[PDB]
């Protein structure tokens, strides 16, 4: 009959009951103004199909963010900039100012609200246990938002996590990826980056939701508190699933395959093997115990399940106890 | 013209970290308005609109304030100045900052009020309950002013009353602005009825003086039972209708004071006036009312001289509040 349906425990409807202007990306209209108004400054970075650029905008002497966009799929462009649209001044989400053009290119640029990235390099080696909670804390604001506009932001990492640690400012960018949530929809699972890909990804589950950022965010955590980067290093997708296995272990991935009626690709035939469930407490070295505690592997336990509906909402884990520290 | 600073709260500002007072350098955080559920519109101002409304994840009441994002920077102004006066003394309680998914509107969300009509008290009213409201409003206006803030809008449309709970609000900021000595203003600011001799002369170096004009036009058009008291038909009249009470003498003291140059529209309307007695306002219908410390207070008011006006601290001290 083949694999069992699945929705979102929370936000299930929150596309279903709006008008189709705010989820058919398709049919909006984009205005593309003049980029001469803005003067490119330094090269930030170069991501797939896009160049991220500091830059000044001439008319108010302000320095802004420009990416400029390699045109390789027109309704990838769209896509983006709606979600940007319907999300700007959302808390800790970056902040679309203008779409422009430049006159003789006519290259695709998004500009963006600035911000002032520390160098994390030297940052982790000085972080404590509060300093975790609190941007924790933050990207779950960003999370609990976006999910309640519909939106499953789907390459949660820390390459898009930008942090101003001056200003205690952080954003969650490149929206490049992110997706309109309709229950009952088959998503392609092409998604996220290796490390941080969810197990619904891995084993071909197509109907999956925002509880695929919450695998992201765990990935994220488990990093920072043992000190350990990545937390799952798989070289290749399929394995990507064994590292996971290596520590959840195979009898609770038996279990989420079942329930679900996935059938699992050969290729894990003779990669997967055995392995027992391991303890969080395992992970503890003297070099990562100042940033773990019995609040913090209870928290982490809850993220990182196999079972997507299983795993904690955004705002179940903004009550969770491990946040009782921060305002 | 001449340099004027006000006599108190005059560096307030200027002690305090750029971040208090740069509206402009705000950063608002727009959240989700499917948390909240209209009920019924309460009113329609210019470039907003008011809906009782309610809070799915608690069931309370709230008001929430559909803004027509006719100028983004004021609006900035208006959230900066809400943010930083949160919680003091019977100023309207702001609780979010929402907008909806699709149509992207701003929209502020308040505490609840529950209003009693202005029309309808204005008959059971007494001489106690007068001198009670008119203190709730100068605390108000003292902690505003002692937080470097000029309302600038000070009328009884914006004072809402429950009086089943002698609650007291005052409310619309949008037109509320932070006070720099030495800085000059825009004068096009407050309602005709309110507006100070300062605004209609086009003296733009005012401050918080401005408001007790203002609280003076209110306190004057209750105890005497005359509204508005000051009824001018345009701006320029409305200085001819100020002009009918206080005198042409003092209004030319005030000018030559601060070397006014007055705009020529005045010259065929001004005309010449004498300075009447308080006690002339006084009848039948509003005697109750009226009595030798209200009128020493009014007068101590309605003065042209921005200078020589009480402070919300200085009134707070006036033997008309002794029973209070
Ligand atoms: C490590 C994961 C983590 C777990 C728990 C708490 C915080 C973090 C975290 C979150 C964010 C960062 C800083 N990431 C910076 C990424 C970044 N810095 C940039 C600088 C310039 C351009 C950039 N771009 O993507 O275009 C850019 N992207 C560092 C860290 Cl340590
Ligand atoms: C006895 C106090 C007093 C002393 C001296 C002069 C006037 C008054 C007075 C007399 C009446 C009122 C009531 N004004 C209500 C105005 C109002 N009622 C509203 C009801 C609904 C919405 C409103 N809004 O503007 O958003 C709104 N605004 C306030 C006051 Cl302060």
């Amino acid at each position: 009959s083949g694999p069992v349906p699945s929705r979102a425990r929370v936000y299930t409807d929150v596309n279903t009951h709006r008008p189709s202007e705010y989820w058919d990306y398709e049919s909006h209209v984009v205005e593309w103004g003049n980029q001469d108004d803005y003067q490119l400054v330094r090269k930030l970075g170069r991501g797939k199909y896009s160049e991220v650029f500091e830059a000044i905008n001439i008319t108010n002497n302000e320095k802004v963010v420009v990416k400029i966009l390699k045109p390789v799929k027109k309704k990838k462009i769209k896509r983006e900039i709606k979600i940007l649209e319907n999300l700007r001044g959302g808390p800790n989400i970056i902040t679309l100012a203008d779409i422009v053009k430049d006159p003789v290119s006519r290259t695709p640029a998004l500009v963006f609200e600035h911000v002032n990235n520390t160098d994390f390099k030297q940052l982790y080696q000085t972080l404590t246990d509060y300093d975790i909670r609190f941007y924790m804390y933050e990207i779950l604001k960003a999370l609990d938002y976006c999910h309640s506009m519909g939106i499953m932001h789907r390459d949660v990492k820390p390459h898009n996590v930008m942090i101003d640690h001056e200003h205690r400012k952080l954003r969650l960018i490149d929206w490049g990826l992110a997706e309109f949530y309709h229950p009952g929809q088959e998503y392609n699972v092409r998604v996220a980056s290796r490390y941080f890909k969810g197990p619904e990804l891995l084993v071909d589950y197509q109907m999956y939701d925002y509880s695929l950022d919450m695998w992201s965010l765990g990935c994220m955590l488990a990093s920072m508190i043992f000190r350990k980067e990545p937390f799952f290093h798989g070289h290749d997708n399929y394995d990507q699933l064994v590292r996971i296995a290596k520590v959840l272990g195979t009898e609770d991935l038996y279990d989420y395959i079942d329930k679900y009626n996935i059938e699992l690709d050969p290729r894990f035939n003779d990669i997967l093997g055995r392995h027992s469930r391991k303890r969080w407490e395992r992970f503890v070295h003297s070099e990562n115990q100042h940033l773990v505690s019995p609040e913090a592997l209870d928290f982490l336990d809850k993220l990182l399940r196999y079972d997507h509906q299983s795993r904690l909402t955004a705002r179940e884990a903004m009550e969770h106890p491990y946040f009782y520290t921060v305002v």
